[PDB]
């Protein structure tokens, strides 16, 4: 069975931020308009019995003083008065500024994604769900004591920590246009959480990591975590087929060698050709085959309990078009039951947002990688030697 995180308060909170507006509502309302919701188990966001218990849960990763600052920032924005000079400095010391400014529900907003992704992890753990989807989650840039790139709390790190604390290994697959730096950093010394981000990287492009660091090299973990952080940076303009061929053997190799207890997928939609980022040229096409659908179906064929999370996506109706299809694909791959998605957007509350033509398909007409494959294959060998893992080196070598 397949779970999905939602709830009336949750929706309202996920829709309160200035950057993402009502995107989460478009997503869930298109999933509902396509009659996918009777197929899905609703997973409610986690709630706590005390302030101390919520605090304990968030400070499994974030610092107490950072959580204090984020909660004070919300309070400060629930009043009319400007911030004082001392409070401006306090917020600045946590990067609670720039692309992560305050607003009246910033703490509740950030916490909501944490509640969602922790209940999604718990559902996988008690085996209630084989796969769980949280399109209100996936905020991979937040750090221990630092907000970054619209991310204030790192719900993914907290979810992954709850999975490993239940020998357990987690594979994290980050499909966002941007390097998943917060999650990579959090598990930099941990062999039990292998992280893999594919992304655009180029000079000046946010956040700047996930690429070359004497000829330059890739850092890939430290201490017992050495070789446990994987990265594949790609050039702008890549299409579905080339991106699919680029990540396919890496994904298959990671599964064979690591044999994960769980997979966590960040499924940011800003690689889409129609995203205002306009960097990659992926689609939501399902006959070109969507790079996203290819990767998700491949991960699901492994039959490992899987958390599927949102992330970037700044063309809100096209993010909804993609994630609706990811959601139908998951139901199909898990229940064994075919889903039939009409190519035309069904009438519903946000139907006008899908003009001028109202189709499910997005409105688009479509050797470095080989060196990267040899580097990654060797890193996987090193990881597997360091961590005393058995594996047929010629079974993995033929995947490429
Ligand atoms: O997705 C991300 N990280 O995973 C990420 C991180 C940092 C910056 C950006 C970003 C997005 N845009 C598009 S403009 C826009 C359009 C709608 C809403 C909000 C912004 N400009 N900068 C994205
Ligand atoms: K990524
Ligand atoms: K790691
Ligand atoms: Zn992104």
């Amino acid at each position: 069975s397949v779970g999905i995180v939602y709830g009336d308060q949750y929706r309202q909170l996920c829709c309160s931020s200035p950057k993402f507006g009502d995107r989460y509502a478009l997503v869930m309302d298109l999933i509902n308009a396509y009659k996918l919701i009777p197929e899905l188990s609703r997973v409610p966001p986690l709630q706590w019995d005390s302030p101390s218990r919520m605090y304990e849960a968030v400070t499994a990763f974030h610092s107490t003083e950072y959580v204090d600052a984020l909660k004070k920032l919300q309070m400060l924005h629930c009043e009319e008065k400007e911030l004082t000079a001392d409070d401006e400095l306090l917020m600045d010391s946590f990067s609670l500024n720039y692309d992560c400014p305050g607003f009246p529900s910033v703490f509740d907003y950030s916490l909501a994604a944490v509640q969602g992704s922790l209940a999604a992890a718990s559902a996988l753990i008690c085996r209630h769900c084989e796969v769980v989807i949280n399109w209100g989650g996936g905020w991979h840039h937040a750090k221990r004591s630092e907000a970054s790139g619209f991310c204030y709390l790192n719900d993914i790190v907290l979810a992954i920590h709850r999975l490993v604390s239940s020998q357990t290994r987690v594979l994290y697959v980050d499909l966002d246009l941007h390097h998943g730096d917060g999650v990579e950093e959090a598990f930099w010394y941990s062999p039990r959480v292998v992280t893999f981000s594919v992304h655009h990287a180029s000079p000046g492009f946010f956040p700047g990591t996930g690429t070359w660091n004497k000829l330059p090299i890739f850092l890939n973990g430290a201490g017992r975590g050495r070789f446990s952080a994987f990265n594949l940076p790609l050039e702008e303009g890549i299409n579905d087929l080339d991106w699919s061929n680029a990540i396919g053997p890496i994904l298959d190799s990671l599964n064979i060698v690591i044999q994960p207890s769980y997979v966590v997928v960040q499924c940011g939609a800003d690689c889409l050709a129609t995203d205002p980022m306009r960097i990659f040229r992926l689609t939501n096409f399902y006959p070109s085959l969507s790079g996203y659908l290819y990767a998700i179906k491949k991960i699901l064929s492994w039959k490992v309990p899987t958390l599927i999370l949102g992330g970037g996506g700044y063309n809100f109706p096209d993010t909804a078009r993609l994630w609706t299809r990811v959601t139908a694909l998951t139901i199909e791959e898990v229940k064994g039951k075919k889903m039939t998605i009409s190519p035309e957007i069904p009438e519903h509350s946000y139907f006008s947002r899908y003009g001028p033509d109202f189709e499910l398909d997005i409105d688009y007409f479509p050797d470095s990688i080989q060196k990267h494959h040899r580097r990654i294959l060797e890193q996987l060998r090193n990881y597997a030697d360091l961590n005393k893992l058995i594996y047929d080196y010629d079974q993995v070598y033929q995947l490429y």
